[PDB]
């Protein structure tokens, strides 16, 4: 069995220009995307240096993914969508999607970047103890393993009962990982959607061909320039900010037990060498020259690893468009996967673990479970016929969550009440800046003394 | 009359996908373009309203001319576009062209909104008197009326002889007021390049078939857009920051003079009141019915305005690609100038004179004007040869300023001495963000103490 390109770029939308442009604009004029501004990427956005935050990487990777689907559309059509109805137009349609998949990737991530996710998890693991009776069920590994892209497509679908009416090949695009926590799929170590969403997927592979454990195409291209930006742009960063030097990333990468032989690492140092050799005779300061040789470094590894991302997504088009697919990533089945290592390997290695990057994660990992401490005190028992909610305390906590969180909480359906409670602090929790996070937690403790005590 | 083979020119400006979407991708990696996200476009920055940035704004002036250019190519080429050559990729040119210049028209703006630019030029005005003989010639005007429009292209053609080296057809599309301060013509009011970007603008006039006082037609759309992101989402964030409710706003557009009696305006009228009729039965907080309300606002109107000033520029092309073309702007000759100019009117009445953006233009005038004194402190004499500025306060906020603007002020070159220092001020003041420059400010009022007295 082999899945169609018609029902994978289904433009119906689940609510009974094109309509995934219209897709693409409704994404971009979301409130959450303006809201990614005030979220960290990696490093604090505090400071006044032009680093990445989480919109920042968002527009990367919608225009690397817009760059893809150009090069699909225009050039190997022929290649890669064989058999499509007339009336999709691809040059429209596939660039468009891209675009917009890129763009809403991050959109329901926590705050404080990946130790946001981390901690999330690991007060949702304290909190809600497997052995404990109430949260023994697996649908509760949502909340102990906590996962972005699943608050994403929660976000997409359940917040505005259709969100923003996204059309179907945009939606499964988003779907990640195709199994929930109650699945036990061994391709894929993540879930990607709640048991909230669970029905909501279901109607999503109804409509375009796709089943559990089956990833969409364009999904493979999303997640390999998800990979890319990371890894290229982190390194730039890096560089940016002093942690590192130019020359120190090109003996990482020429060092590199798996770049030495690799032709597309070489050639990138080739080619930055050359580069460099230029760039050092005009009076620049070592900062300068620094970002100089880190642009140039920028645009041939970007170009390079797109062009394997390419190659690789047309050479295995065929195993795409087949239900019983076994790719895991499009970088490690393309030739840029050594170089794509190599640069995460640099950037954990002198940007993850510097003292800046460290202490933000300390810090939001601190106040996050405070938060949720503190959240918690006033929104568990609310579902399950509980009262201890029900001081000063707990009635401002609650009103200080967003009112569509709590008229999603207040609603009939089969979810069990703890899990009602617990998707109430998540998507709390979730939806807020570092700005934002940090003065509810300021004023909650302030708030808190006489409680605690 | 003027051809699109010369007007679309993909050829780069230094001596030696497509070049166009290269463009771009170039604009949107810059590091100015990163800045964005921290100058103020209206509203002040707060920790949780999702008010418009300059990049937000930006992006979404970039994503209307994309979508104004995907009409242009894919329905009406043979309308707009005759006499192409077929190595012109009109759907893959056009859109990325508008879609980059709406990305770039804001990059060299000053901070803290319009009154960035208010501010410089009064400072300039005060302390580069019009009287004295240092500063009698037209030139220096270009600093008494400084504009964002003219740092933003020597921005993006002199700063990295060549910073971005986009495409002439790009840098051609990004001249505004195609006329300097020393040209006084009656078609554009305002200069849009300063004296030393007169050879550089030469140039691309010489590789675009423009002149003196001619504008691209890919301008008047990417001003078209800018107006009605200006509008449409200064009157959503108006709402969403509760100075004024949905009704006042389709009170005030019912009661405009103008909008009485215009298809557009009735057509948005009828089709939100109906929307806000059928949103009233759900039960929601007046915050989110105002919110649900106003999206629905946003996207008629955006729709109509868009769908008017494609008509316009449809119907008047022939006179776009004539030299002497009298259109002042896309708007006007359109059905939607009435509901543009009322939504204007709504956005100064209502959220321009608010108290608080008040407070945000009147702080950023003092810090702005603060600054520039403490700059030209040391900025003053550098060219002429007086020896005022060899202080330790003067070599200080000397050293302060960015590397790249020293380098340029520093080059040999035809322009006055008086003018250099000027720039150079200019250069350093209009690149700072908002927390940058307050922070600067407040470290030379710290460190400049002894030397005030
Ligand atoms: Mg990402
Ligand atoms: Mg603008």
């Amino acid at each position: 069995g082999s899945m169609h390109w018609n029902d994978l770029l289904n433009s119906n939308r689940r609510k009974p220009r094109q309509q995934i442009e219209r897709d693409y604009d409704r994404i971009l004029f979301a409130a959450p995307t303006r809201r990614l501004a005030d979220k960290t990427q990696v490093f604090p956005l505090d400071k006044n240096d032009s680093v990445r935050t989480r919109l920042t990487h968002s527009h990367e990777v919608a225009n690397l993914s817009r760059g893809i689907g150009m090069r699909l559309a225009f050039e190997l059509e022929d290649d890669v969508f064989k058999d499509v109805s007339e009336d999709i137009c691809l040059k429209r349609d596939v660039p468009a999607l891209l675009a917009a998949i890129g763009l809403v990737h991050d959109m329901g991530n926590p705050p404080f970047g990946h130790q946001g996710e981390k901690a999330m998890s690991e007060w949702f693991t304290k909190n809600l103890p497997e052995h404990s009776d109430n949260y023994k069920d697996k649908i509760y590994g949502d909340f102990r393993h906590f996962d972005g892209n699943s608050q994403t497509l929660r976000l997409v679908t359940k917040l505005q009962g259709y969100g923003l009416n996204l059309t179907y090949a945009t939606l499964a695009s988003m779907i990640k990982y195709p199994r929930s926590s109650e699945s036990d799929s061994s391709l894929w170590k993540k879930h990607g959607f709640f048991l909230s969403e669970k029905d909501v997927v279901q109607d999503i592979w109804n409509n375009t061909g796709l089943s559990e454990g089956v990833r969409h195409p364009f999904t493979y291209i999303m997640e390999a320039c998800d990979d890319i930006a990371y890894s290229v742009l982190d390194a730039e960063d890096i560089i940016k900010k002093g942690f590192a030097s130019f020359h120190d990333l090109i003996d990482f990468i020429q060092s590199n037990q798996f770049c030495k032989e690799d032709d597309v690492a070489k050639r990138v140092i080739e080619n930055c060498k050359k580069i460099h050799a230029d760039y050092a005779q005009q009076k620049l300061s070592p900062a300068e020259l620094n970002d100089m040789s880190m642009q140039m470094f920028r645009v041939y590894a970007i170009a390079e690893l797109v062009d394997a991302v390419v190659i690789a997504f047309k050479d295995n088009i065929n195993e795409f468009l087949n239900d019983t697919c076994e790719i895991k990533d499009l970088i490690s089945c393309s030739s840029g996967k050594n170089l794509c290592q190599a640069l995460k390997k640099f950037d954990s290695s002198r940007g993850y673990q510097h003292r800046s990057v460290l202490k933000l994660e300390l810090e939001g990992s601190n106040y996050i479970k405070g938060l949720m401490d503190m959240l918690w005190l006033g929104i568990k028992g609310r579902a399950t016929g509980d009262t201890q909610y029900d001081t000063p305390f707990g009635r401002y906590v609650y009103g200080r969550i967003s009112e569509n969180y709590r008229r999603i909480f207040e609603q009939e359906n089969n979810l069990p009440a703890c899990y009602k409670e617990a998707q109430l602090l998540a998507d709390a929790i979730s939806g807020m800046t570092d700005s934002y996070l940090i003065a509810l937690h300021d004023e909650l403790r302030a708030l808190h003394q006489y409680e605690c005590r």
